[PDB]
């Protein structure tokens, strides 16, 4: 009852060349060298790219795998070195349409800004019109709180409690968040605000590798107010070993179910097809009042901690994308639901 296989498309991996750009920290966390070993066994060449060096000489490349997210974010902040790297990368990609990029920079850029990403998820969900899915109201606050803040929140469907997150979606200075419970709590901007959804303190990290995904359960904020706003760093909340009073559920309340694979599949397809990403995660929580799936976070090329099949899935996705290119499997028109 696994019906999709890759043995045949894996036969074309021989002689293919894969370039990757990952930070040394990410190479370590992934044990990416072990993936490189796996590919060599199928007759692939894998090489780490150096974006300080002309890229022509480093190719030909059939595929590039990267996580340039933070270099892009630095280049956005006018870091001269990062700009140089991105320009070089971009020049090369532009010159080599035959090179499959996992994932395209336009796709990456969508996930760099929380508000933009949440709006894309909202639009995608409106298009899918599945009553099993909900988009928590969200908005971006740019001005410091004041006399009009309450009415601004209200007209955008923001309610207490809501969680405050940075607009920048990754890197240094992206993990500090707040939960605001009442009007007095409104000193906690700029930031994105998103209605807090009680979900019985279980996060379902959907780790997507192209055509396959793995769901990994993580600790998550408890259910919840004259109380002081809560400030926390998301590093401390939803890691495998995370444990704190913020994630200790008092008791199961309301609807408590696991996510629907049918729903995850439709979300995965729609996000992949609309945005062009393939190596990403979406964080799903199950609303305890409605049972609906809420996507509260989307991340380009995350850690995949707990995804033991990550390497074989990655290899299968490289085989698939090569198969797609070889047979001109380009999508046309709108996302086909
Ligand atoms: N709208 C929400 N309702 C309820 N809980 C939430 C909501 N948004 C975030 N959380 C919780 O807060 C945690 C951190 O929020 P998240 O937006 O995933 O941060 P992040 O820094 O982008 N995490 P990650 O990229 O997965 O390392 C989540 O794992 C949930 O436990
Ligand atoms: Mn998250
Ligand atoms: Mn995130």
């Amino acid at each position: 009852k696994i019906h999709h296989h890759h043995h045949h498309m894996q036969t074309f991996l021989k002689g293919k060349r894969v370039g990757y750009w990952l930070s040394e920290k990410k190479i370590k966390k992934l044990n990416f060298q072990a993936f490189a070993e796996l590919c060599r066994k199928r007759g692939m060449e894998v090489v780490q790219l150096n974006l300080s060096r002309p890229i022509e000489e480093q190719g030909p490349l059939d595929v590039i795998i990267h996580k340039l997210t933070d270099v892009i974010l630095e280049a956005d902040q006018n870091d001269s070195q990062s700009l140089e790297l991105v320009h070089r990368f971009q020049e090369y990609i532009d010159a080599h349409p035959e090179t499959i990029v996992l994932d395209p920079l336009p796709a990456i850029r969508t996930l760099l800004d929380r508000s933009k990403s949440y709006e894309l998820i909202r639009k995608i969900e409106a298009y899918m019109e599945d009553d099993r899915i909900c988009s928590p109201p969200f908005m971006e606050l740019t001005s410091l709180c004041g006399d009009d803040t309450m009415r601004l929140l209200e007209k955008n469907g923001l309610t207490f409690p809501f969680i405050c997150k940075t607009r920048v979606a990754h890197g240094t200075n992206s993990h500090e968040m707040a939960i605001v419970f009442n009007q007095e709590g409104l000193n906690a901007p700029p930031c994105v605000v998103q209605n807090f959804i009680n979900h019985n303190a279980v996060l379902y990290k959907v780790f997507v590798v192209g055509e396959s995904y793995t769901v990994v359960q993580r600790p998550s904020l408890k259910n919840f107010s004259d109380r002081e706003s809560i400030f926390f760093n998301s590093h401390n909340v939803s890691k495998p070993e995370s444990s704190s009073v913020l994630t200790e559920l008092d008791k199961i309340e309301g609807v408590f179910e696991r996510p629907s694979d049918e729903v995850i599949r439709e979300l995965s397809r729609a996000l992949r097809q609309a945005l062009g990403v393939s190596l990403f995660g979406i964080d799903i929580i199950i609303n305890n009042q409605t049972g609906q799936h809420a996507v509260i976070d989307i991340n380009a090329f995350p850690g995949y901690e707990g995804v033991s099949e990550f390497f074989t899935d990655l290899l299968n996705h490289i085989a698939t994308v090569l198969q797609g290119q070889s047979t001109a499997m380009a999508a046309t028109g709108d996302v086909a639901l």
